[PDB]
């Protein structure tokens, strides 16, 4: 009866694998509207319309830093747009505006008959992700747009840590040994500020600032968690509640916290 459920029942193995059940294709956005560039990843065989997620990099960075999420998420039934910002030196607020413009363009493309994603998106179900300043931008997006269904920033940074206005289910990936956005002054205070939402804090043991980026050695766990979080909250899919809410009880995790999760 959940009209948003897609794919086979999940297992730890299926979520830890490099690829999900659906086949993925991608394209470059010809005329980015409000951001620098973008790549759209989508499932070719999901079986119904799926939600959309927009992912932004950190300061100085480009799509390569976050690109692994595209196929990883899309293969589980999401349309994912990874973006380059107008400038590599844009700040979090600007990143947030750009992230939201990218979701808007995904909505446009869903209504464009020549697009490969024509009619593949449920525009009412969206999510936001991003690294560092792009993670802070994701949190700003969530605060300003509470109709967003899920947020999952990584190693976030904002000059302000008060995200008490965020009511969107938010999973914060953190990196233990982050020296750019130290956990104790960035990710953790951000997590602690959020009081009205389902939330989770997952710190990778021994991780540098780039611990959740393309090429990381914890793709099994990080990808399982990201996908589970998005499935649970973007699709209201309670088949993923244990995966989304559980403490992994893993040696790869140096700090785990969660609240209001079901």
């Amino acid at each position: 009866m959940n009209p948003y459920a897609r794919g086979p029942n999940p297992t730890a193995a299926s979520l830890e694998a490099s690829a999900g059940p659906f086949t993925v294709r991608s394209f470059t956005v010809s005329r980015p509207s409000g951001y620098g560039a973008g790549t759209v990843y989508y499932p070719t065989n999901a079986g119904g319309t799926v939600g959309a997620i927009a992912i932004v990099p950190g300061y100085t960075a480009r799509q390569s830093s976050i690109k692994w999420w595209g196929p990883r998420l899309a293969s589980h039934g999401f349309v994912v747009i990874t973006i380059d910002t107008n400038s590599t030196l844009d700040q979090p607020s600007s990143r947030s505006s750009q992230q939201m413009a990218a979701l808007g363009q995904v909505a446009s493309l869903n209504g464009t008959s020549s697009s490969p994603i024509y009619g593949k998106v449920d525009t009412a179900r969206m999510g936001v992700m991003g690294w560092a300043m792009g993670g802070g931008g994701s949190l700003i997006s969530a605060a300003n747009n509470p109709s967003l269904k899920a947020a999952a920033p990584q190693a976030p940074w904002d000059s302000s840590t008060n995200f008490s206005s965020v009511t969107v289910p938010t999973l914060i990936f953190a990196c233990e040994n982050d020296s750019i956005a130290p956990v104790n002054s960035s990710a953790l205070p951000i997590y602690d500020s959020m009081s009205r939402n389902a939330k989770q804090f997952l710190e990778i043991n021994g991780g540098s600032h780039s611990c959740a980026n393309s090429g990381n050695s914890n793709q099994a766990l990080i990808g399982k968690k990201g996908v589970a979080w998005m499935k649970r909250f973007m699709d209201n899919d309670t088949r993923y509640s244990t995966f989304a809410c559980e403490n992994p009880n893993s040696t790869r995790v140096s700090d785990f916290r969660t609240a209001n999760c079901s």
